[PDB]
């Protein structure tokens, strides 16, 4: 059909078999980086806005406002391009400028908090500025919005369902604001009455969700697995349905993005390879040789050309 | 479904409705950013091996060469990749390090000329490369191909006549190696049956179908619209079923993309905003009032972000 604006194309991201992980072809990949804006949260950005508009909390002239410079700040800035929405976006003034000069591109109004003060600082300010005018702004809070992980039981999980005809045995999902393997899982368990393995997968440096089910000290660290590990279980992380989780490597995750693209062909981001690396362990155990393994990779390459994925290579 | 590899999953791209460009929604943009390796020559270089292997021209152990470093080096990059064949890709030694990057994480064997040689060098070396040893080299040649303007008519050209319910009237296309246009309107025209208007669309800087077609003196010109106006007529360019032809500005295109950008929310690349200001010249003609007319985005705005396009933003 034809999409009235850009975020009605969301989603219908293909799936591809593995060849050189997995056994016996066991393993395939979503690849979600095929999107309006190029990566899964495309999804969200739509609908949390959708979902903002239907219950009467984003109208004409109010202002979309968040503390994000990441793939969620790139989809709200389509979003509100594509539905005639203002964005201002808060970020440390230490922001790259490839990422300034992207979200400007969008038509962003940047908002550069001071450098010494990080997210924290940011997130600040964005809810100074909510506070300043509260009829007039309005923060989508990606980590407590259920619009999140609504899209994805409506959308993504279907969309697995259908394309695996129902065969798809495990899904592998890294844990950002957790609305993917939650709305996933509820999709296909709950809708479709499939009882999968769900698998959360975190980075090893910051297993904030292993150390949670556990009854452990949780204990956040620094990583290089971009879009995964925020250090704290997020509101949209539903722990009920997870039935897994695996810890991953911040190398290991880089050194399996850059298998996926010079042994496949797909150009996956970090935390596709942290997922695929989770994947690929799983589908080696025996348990799992004659089960399909779905695994989401939420973005593409390029954007991360100045990242630890293309540095030494 | 799941495709064996990812050269598999090429097309099948959406059409969006412009809301600040031509007349009353007449004009639809057809994103070919979405693709495996992220433009509209995913599609050829995926056809492209797939014709050479069912010719025998392609077997196993033979190696890819080729002297392209853009969207057509990248494509058959991840379809090597995919497919186990080596490549082989030469380039002026003067080449962006980000590029440079992406070919080598796709892994290609990246062979850098002389850059005062610039484009011709790099021609001249694939071929003394392809000379050294025919029985291992294979130049799949984009400009003369037929591959090329089959995979469109067999797979873009559907899309739009699917995607419109035969209600597409104009079709807008810049020309590079003139595969997108020659395999759609032959899709349309031809398989179809229904008469549309063919437009191709090349720099006002280097206008030569335009001068071809009026039997002037062929003069090609530097211009920064890349990806189109190679400065000859390609023999992928079908000249028989073009009807018009659009000429435009860099400066016009660059504005164009932005504008595409920031007032529509759609990541489009430089081409994109030269093939959109020429169909919004024709948009806001009586005579195109009632038409439907679809345009080709070739590719995404992140593949531009150390190009004009992002440079001043």
């Amino acid at each position: 059909a034809i999409y009235a604006d850009n975020s009605y194309s969301i989603g219908n991201t293909p799936l591809v078999r593995l060849k050189h992980f997995g056994h016996n072809g066991n393993v395939v990949v979503k690849i979600e980086g095929r999107n309006p804006s190029y990566s899964v949260k495309c999804r969200i950005g739509a609908n949390m806005v959708w979902q903002a508009e239907k219950d009467g909390t984003l109208t004409k002239g109010k202002e979309i406002v968040d503390a994000t410079s990441g793939n969620t700040g790139i989809a709200l800035a389509y979003v509100a391009a594509a539905r005639g929405y203002k964005i201002t976006l808060t970020m440390p003034e230490t922001m790259s400028l490839e990422r300034k000069r992207l979200l400007c591109g969008l038509g962003v109004n940047l908002v550069l908090t001071e450098g010494a003060k990080g997210a924290k600082g940011a997130i600040a300010k964005a809810e100074e500025i909510v506070a300043s005018d509260p009829s007039r702004y309005v923060m989508l809070k990606q980590f407590e919005n259920p619009a999140n992980p609504q899209i994805h039981r409506e959308t993504t999980g279907p969309e697995i369902w259908k394309d695996t005809d129902g065969k798809v045995d495990v899904v592998v999902a890294g844990v950002g604001t957790g609305g993917s393997i939650t709305g996933i899982s509820r999709a296909i368990k709950l809708d479709f009455g499939k009882q999968i393995t769900s698998v959360a997968v975190e980075p090893v440096e910051s297993p904030v969700i292993s150390q949670t089910l556990a009854g452990e000290e949780v204990k956040p660290g620094p990583h290089k697995i971009q879009g995964i590990g925020a250090g704290f279980i997020p509101k949209n992380l539903d722990l009920s349905i997870i039935d897994r989780v695996e810890t991953v490597d911040s190398d290991t995750a880089l050194a399996t993005a850059r298998r996926l693209m010079a042994e496949e062909g797909i150009l996956a981001g970090i935390s596709s390879g942290a997922a695929v690396a989770a994947a690929d362990r799983l589908a080696k155990l025996p348990e799992f040789a004659d089960k399909l393994i779905v695994v989401i990779l939420p973005s593409a390459s390029e954007r991360y050309l100045s990242t630890a994925l293309f540095e030494g290579i």
